[PDB]
């Protein structure tokens, strides 16, 4: 078995200490990492391994039973202090990596837990000095991947000029979730969902990502990006790609991402008449943080028109999806947390039940709870021939971040955004973002803890989604 | 509201006193019958209303709370004695009905609770004497409807020579069942079951009717008919009609039965190579009645070759169902009681999961514990890309006999066998029955309480059904 | 071979002498008739077989070569004079038929070449007297089959109370045409036309029946009926049934007509907003009869609002045809003679040719120059990838009337109107005709020899047909 | 307009003088070339422009009408003598091309009319020296592209290590033909061919490429490759890709070639039991060249087992084409010249015409006499409901080589083989070629001018093509 080096650049970061070190700790605890794996930190701060332990222990969730295993894990941890644009520091880091046991032929896995501003310099210096000559070299890149098409293209071209596509792992936490990964099996392993997954049967597709909390203090970081860049551009667009994607030639990462980019290439730029933007305000009847609006945050610049809610309608102009509205819906400070995929089917042609039938709906809920159910019509128990709404419910381990790190280790790139997919997403959403920043349109206020602006429901009804509300469900 | 007269002719019979009088009582108690309803008996034996009450109270399921309603219901009861082929007795019956309040313009409902041996004279005399000149006159005919094509045609032609098709209600108890009626709503009120309900997606259709008990003493009655005449000719064939039926022009009884006859007309005569026959033997390890075989029943003639189990393969040679085998499976003294419709779908074209996928199966269980579920593949919780078997479960008043009698009262003929339906069924099953009764083939023995002969499973596998056995289910 | 008697009542009429006698003559000349066939005329006016021959020979197309065959044909011809409501005259007719050679056991074929005003009396007398007790008895009934639903139902009930549905042959010469009969073979014998023959691929259906001549003197006959009763109710509706009908269980006449009536039962009543009516005026620049308008006919009542042109939109509200408009267009004094069926298909979904693609069209031209072609896109010969409109063309005996008479002889009722089909057709068109006859709407005038009112084209464009005009065809 | 330099490497070759110089001559004559276009030759043998004239005007198709334009064409011609592996000679060529007017900024188009033995050196030295710094540089590479997967991978890796994929134009003279390019418009611009172009409707696909002549005096050259490498690996495989490919996202060359390689990736390696090989023998009753067999050629080594005929069956294991056999048929010295795409459709489900219907066939004849027709069933003019086979027939400039060169000039790579396409084709056909070369199986002899071995027809029948032979066609 080959040896591996997990280089954590910016190991002093909050993201590092709270998510990366605990994740590799759990992976080593479960015996999932390669046996010969060395964790090497790298940041400008003068820190030590004890200095690390002190900062990472309360997030480690370490019970006293496995203190020996924790000591064994932290034995292989090491830290190098250096600057992100200092060739001498990068040479020192490379020398230290070669100083570890069998470090010259080790597989190098650099995790860039850094702000995007230093990504170019870090990648350039890594490619210059710290690349292994025998093993592979894979780089984990964190969002944001630029703020528009031009900046994203600049960063992507800089990274791609040095590293191959198989060496770049743009990490998205949402792509590793079980229901998100179950979408391909649900679609392509079942005959029941095959013939109906087209424009001849589906009336509209609704993709939802709701959060019940606001900016909760760190509103200044969210102000410069907005909800479209936060959620719509990546989460909902990956959901759309999985829902609308053709069947791949195989389960290979290249084939899956080829289908995803092919679907993305058939989407036109978003227009402002298909977009509803909202910004949450305080709830006087609420408790705690519900009473504070988006602008009530001191870190948020005054007079900000950043949208905390967005509802856009996309169209995939291909054979399978021509004319089917794809409604992307997300927001913050909403009434509940939910990540959902909903397919509303057309009315049954030649209805013989006197307009009593409702549209079939297939729902794939990703969170809070995993649930795949289809709403369908069934005969009402009684005397007359009246259908009523019913439902078929689907009846029925490392977490998503751990599986993503294991995917980087094992070379599976199907859960990571490719360069062409990123370019297509940015080209889809860039004219709208440019118009928004140029004109500063006022978002529609909505009360903290509500469902959002009513204009979103109006847009859904206009594009084709008919909400009934008469469907009653009991657990 | 017009007056209705329910003439239970044969009121001294076991079927009458055990099912018809209690059903009429329950319908009257719930108020489902019209407010002006008179029940008139007719049989050779000389009884009275007191005698009928005495012999029907044990099966009455009455309570002391509504003894007043009991006495009110028997207040409208009456009885005319006489011969079933006596013009004077039928004149007396007609005169009694006229002497009843509003009895000349009253609707007359004749229930023929008599052996088919007298049906000819009974119906002829009813038409000649007891026909009402104002209200409608409908006759309820009980099984058997003949033993083969020729006898059934004789009886049906004689009955139709007197009564119109809208006056004949050939009753079978299973068409009034909840899932049997829900099949049409499931098929034609839902978009998700439309495009897949054809030969391009469905590999085979299995219609199952299993019972856990044998002839239990009355084997002489079953010896004259056999399992094919008892179950396949009516129950499983109605199931096949409902499953393979085209969408009717409307929910009218004429349209529904027209579609059913159209489906029946596309089925060729049953061939012997597609039939597996079985006769149950005793279980040495059984408990009580289960230890006696079919030939171990006094009433059963020695050397009888009457099959208690049958498994035939039918084909609906039309555009929707060409090449799809319809497997009709029924038997007695089997391992369980079950009426079920199972659709097995084809393999997903262009498999990308390395042959790990299993065929989708839609199951509609009429009884026991009615349920609709689809066996389908879902992603196995883990790291690798492997599907696993799961299912979507459908989640969630007078019974079939009173619903059928209410249908006769209302004039709905949807759940009653039409003359052309009967003719098509008999022309389908008549060459096989004649061959069986001529060559006297020996049925394959199977132990009381088993799944039947293994030749049935071999036939299912040959025609295309592939059983897996790897699908494990827990409530 | 059994002997046949062909009774032509109204043998002195123009229809008889110009179509029936020549047709029987040609059938006998070609040997298509049964060997022992006798032709018996019947009319009030007294004449002889010599008079019939003298008055019918110009239309006989007789040549000196077959003079002996002509004398053999007239050796079997006979004439009987009598009233249409005289039992004595009908007894004399029966006696003549019986005195004919093997006339008591012959097959009797009554052609009612009479106005419908005496149809009831003729049929009643036929049933009372002239029925054959050994051979079959079939009557041929000519249009009009009533003026509305009520009159049609009255006449149909009178005829059906005396004759079975298998004895009534309501003759419509349009159903006997080659392309009209080839519609079924084209639809149900070809895999290419199967999957596309539904609402998911067809945008609209146009049924056209144009005539280039006006009433031509006999406008008084046309005034009380109009174009809807003349052409729409029978020719266009039969073509609609054949185009929209489901696949029959077999090629039996009963199955085909069951499918036709099943389609007719799915069509709602015609609404006035889906109807364009027109009445032609004279062409001042025309030559001959083209200069006279509809009202210029002296027999036409002054100020008549009878429409010589109609364009209605019908909808077949079933699974296959839900939402597809069926445009029925017929008119007199138009620019050409044409009987055509046109299916315009939907635009290709996800078009990759920059909107250069035109809708596919399947055209079945019944007359003149019966041709089947489909307009399709092909690559333009050149350097760029531009599709251009092209087409696939179909490439290379008794006529319709003799075919229909032979069908009556051999007992095939496929190309004849059934009672339920007639009832559904009048159900569809009766409220509109009543509204027209009550409100007396003024038809849109149009010039003799034109394409009709432009409101018809506007209605087609509104309901969904898009005329291109860029399609160029060269013979 | 930019200036272009068309460098003809190996300009003294037979291919050059017979096809390339006439093609650019015609392009310049018709004003399709760029206005500033200089043609430069380069070969080891010391010729001049006068020698090029003396050797190329026999095939120039030049008439005295355009003699001035001819002399203007060779006014822009030039010739440079040098070795194909000489850095000094290639520097001299670069100096000449710079000395051309505006040759420093000119677009460079290197046509490699050379044997593949020197391709590596020529490409490496072209990249080293003769690459423009402002204009683009495109290289046209001729077949063969290696003899198997390993050699093809070697050559492709060597070429791609220097030139980008957008700079390499692997020329296949077949992809530029009119009928070949119309396949994509026929499939994706027409709704009539959409729903039926799948496995649910198509029984088998036959791809044919027949020649009526053997290997006239060049059997020694054909011997080293064989029919599979000559025709099957490129022509028939490109035809298969065009027939079976999914709809591209757009008409971009990259999208089209991605679809093509995606289809290629779904094909497994060819098995020997699906391959029929043949080698033509002399015809004793033939005339002239037909009397000599393949081994009668003195250039053919004695005992050669090279196949001049091949019939293989391929399968595209994806959702659209799973189970449909793709029969590739090619051979030399056959009965005719023909290249054709034939799609035989399945039998119509639920036949109601008593097994008289034949399978529909869609035929796209690339050459000779480009035609598209669909064999289909139509009613036989007569008395009975009897279908008979008919056909819908498609109805009534630079050549393929000129259009391919113009495509290179315009930068269109749609009709050129990509690296992944070549690699996938060699992967498909390499195990079979290795097995043939190792085991040396004897090809089945067939007579010059016949249809080939009967084993090919047997294999077609076995895989599913049912030849009828009852279809009659007249022009
Ligand atoms: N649970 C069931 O029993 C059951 C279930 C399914 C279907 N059925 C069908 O329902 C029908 C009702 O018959 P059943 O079950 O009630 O049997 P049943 O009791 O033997 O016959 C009903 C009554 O008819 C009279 N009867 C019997 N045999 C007769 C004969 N040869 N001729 C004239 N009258 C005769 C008898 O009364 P009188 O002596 O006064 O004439 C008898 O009480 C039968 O055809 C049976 O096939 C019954
Ligand atoms: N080519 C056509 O004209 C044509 C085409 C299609 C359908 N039809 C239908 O076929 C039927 C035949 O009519 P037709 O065209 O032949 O015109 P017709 O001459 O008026 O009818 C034919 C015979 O009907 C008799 N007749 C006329 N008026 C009568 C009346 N009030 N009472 C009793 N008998 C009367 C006459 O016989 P006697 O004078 O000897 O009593 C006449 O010879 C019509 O209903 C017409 O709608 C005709
Ligand atoms: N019509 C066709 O023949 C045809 C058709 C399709 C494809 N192709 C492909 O195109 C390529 C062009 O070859 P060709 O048909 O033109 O035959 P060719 O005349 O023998 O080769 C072309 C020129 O290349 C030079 N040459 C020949 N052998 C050479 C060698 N071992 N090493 C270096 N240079 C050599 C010669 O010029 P110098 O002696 O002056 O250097 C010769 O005139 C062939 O490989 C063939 O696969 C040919």
């Amino acid at each position: 078995s080959d040896t591996h080096i997990f280089i954590i650049m910016g190991a002093s970061g909050d993201l590092a200490k709270k998510k990366i070190y605990p994740t590799i700790w759990w992976l080593f605890r479960d015996g999932l990492l390669p046996e010969n794996t060395f964790i090497v930190g790298y940041a400008r701060s003068r820190l030590t391994v004890a200095d690390i332990r002190k900062q990472s222990e309360p997030f480690f969730k370490a019970t006293p039973e496995e203190k020996l295993k924790l000591e064994d894990f932290f034995a292989r941890n090491s830290y190098v202090a250096g600057q992100y644009d200092d060739a001498a520091s990068y040479q020192r880091l490379n020398s230290h990596m070669n100083a570890l046991h069998l470090g010259s032929q080790a597989n190098r896995l650099f995790y860039l837990a850094l702000p995007p501003t230093v990504y170019e310099a870090v990648t350039k210096n890594i490619h210059e000095s710290c690349m292994s000559q025998i093993g592979w070299n894979r780089i984990i890149v964190e969002k944001p991947f630029g703020r528009d098409l031009q900046s994203s293209d600049r960063l992507s071209n800089h990274i791609s000029s040095l590293f191959r596509e198989d060496q770049i792992y743009r990490i998205n936490h949402y792509l590793g979730k079980e229901m998100v990964q179950n979408l391909m099996v649900l679609r392509f392993a079942n005959r029941i969902f095959g013939p109906i997954w087209n424009r001849d049967n589906i009336a509209c597709v609704i993709l939802t990502f709701k959060e019940p909390f606001g900016t909760e203090g760190r509103g200044g970081y969210f102000d410069e990006f907005g909800i479209i860049r936060d959620v719509m551009q990546n989460h909902l667009l990956q959901m759309l790609c999985l829902v609308a994607m053709e069947k791949p030639a195989s389960t290979n990462s290249d084939d899956v991402r080829d289908e995803k980019v092919k679907v993305l290439k058939c989407i036109s730029e978003v227009q402002a008449n298909n977009v509803v933007l909202g910004q949450y305000v305080g709830n006087p009847d609420g408790e705690g943080e519900a009473t504070k609006g988006y602008l009530d945050d001191p870190t948020v610049p005054r007079g900000s028109t950043t949208a905390t809610f967005a509802a856009v309608v996309l169209y995939v102009e291909n054979e399978r999806w021509d004319g089917v509205p794809f409604i992307l819906r997300c927001g913050k400070a909403l009434n509940e947390r939910k990540a959902e995929v909903r397919l509303q089917f057309h009315d049954v042609a030649g209805d013989i039940f006197h307009q009593q039938c409702k549209r079939n709906e297939l729902v794939i809920r990703v969170q809070p709870n995993e649930a795949v159910y289809t709403k369908m019509m069934t005969k009402k128990p009684g005397m007359f021939f009246n259908p009523e709404e019913s439902e078929l419910d689907l009846t029925y381990l490392p977490d998503a971040y751990e599986r993503l790190i294991l995917d980087v280790f094992c070379g599976s790139q199907m859960h990571f955004v490719r360069s062409d997919e990123l370019r297509e997403a940015w080209r889809i959403f860039t004219p709208l973002l440019h118009q928004i920043e140029l004109e500063k349109p006022k978002p529609i206020p909505y009360i903290y803890g509500s469902r959002g602006p009513t204009e979103a429901d109006e847009l859904m009804k206009r594009v084709g989604f008919q909400y009934e509300g008469t469907y009653k469900w009991v657990n």
